[PDB]
């Protein structure tokens, strides 16, 4: 990871960015940050093209559309939590999730957005803005204290909570056991497996498959091959200084990058030519881009 340049917050004496994310087309760097501000920067010029005012409190994480027309934003206090934004010539709010303090869209057919309330997943239609589900099970409830409720790659599936979800039959198929107190999982882009803190389960047969002890309070985005995840352990800032590169396939670590600074929120273009990593200089977070390669 090769160091390029620093986008920092112009006219501003410490920068407050919170969140990262490339366009669809990579054209721009879309920056979250701490005063509740989507700010655009043209990745070439390192320039500052917008600024648009989604919450009223701090940007906590953002999710672009693949086809470039809509975002997803989440903050941390007040109402609405989270929001879906146009992208298409006018930058406009298409529907608020008030309640929901983290979002996604669907993987396969990104046609709906699945938020998070405590223990409890709320799945809505991209067009109404209308809850088409509620996936809860008390009986199979871990109350995971970071819980995020996820799709599978298919969006056949959801994990909620621990808890293994059938989508078409709204129905709970398999609560995988608690061993931590935070982190609910994610799917592995092979479709195969389900990473939940530092245990990777057979999510066909639901047998344990490895032991992964450097994922322990992490959380995790691949390259877009799937090929490399990337782990960033939770604490102010999210996570730590230091973030690790594993092996997609075998969970075996590449790298250890410590950038010697707290770290709130990194990605890769969808060419995984780079690498944006927001970066506490202090708070005056900046965001700082890498070569990968
Ligand atoms: N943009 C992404 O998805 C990437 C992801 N970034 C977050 O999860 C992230 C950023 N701010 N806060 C959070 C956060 C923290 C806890 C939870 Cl429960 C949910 C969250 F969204 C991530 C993954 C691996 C890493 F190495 C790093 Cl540094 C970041």
């Amino acid at each position: 990871f090769r160091p390029i340049s620093v986008f920092r917050e112009a006219n501003e004496d410490e920068s407050g960015f919170t969140c990262c994310a490339f366009s669809a087309r990579e054209r721009f760097l879309m920056l979250g940050t701490c005063t509740g501000q989507l700010k655009l920067y043209n990745v070439f010029s390192g320039q500052e093209e917008a600024s648009y005012n989604c919450h009223n409190s701090a940007i906590t994480h953002l999710e672009p559309s693949r086809d470039g027309s809509l975002l997803l934003t989440s903050a941390t206090w007040s109402q609405p939590l989270s929001a879906l934004w146009g992208m298409k010539s006018v930058f406009d709010m298409k529907h608020s999730f008030t309640e929901d303090h983290y979002v996604e869209f669907s993987k396969h057919s990104q046609d709906r957005v699945i938020g998070t309330k405590g223990d409890i997943a709320h799945i809505y239609d991209i067009q109404t803005g209308n809850k088409l589900l509620t996936l809860f099970n008390p009986d199979l409830a871990n109350n995971y204290k970071r819980n995020c409720a996820t799709f599978n790659p298919t969006d056949d599936l959801v994990l909620n909570d621990g808890v293994l979800w059938d989508v078409r039959s709204a129905q709970a198929i398999h609560k995988f056991d608690k061993f931590n107190m935070n982190i609910s999982g994610v799917f592995h882009p092979n479709g195969l497996e389900v990473i939940i803190n530092t245990e990777i389960w057979d999510l066909r047969t639901f047998h344990l498959l490895h032991t992964v002890p450097a994922l322990d309070q992490c959380r995790v985005v691949f390259n877009h091959t799937g090929t490399v995840m990337y782990g960033a352990m939770l604490q102010k800032s999210p996570f730590g200084s230091s973030f690790r590169t594993f092996n997609a396939t075998d969970y075996k670590p590449i790298a250890t990058i410590d950038v010697k600074r707290n770290i709130f929120d990194l990605c890769t273009d969808t060419k995984d030519c780079y690498l944006a990593v927001i970066e506490n200089q202090g708070m005056d977070t900046v965001c700082r881009l890498y070569e990968v390669g």
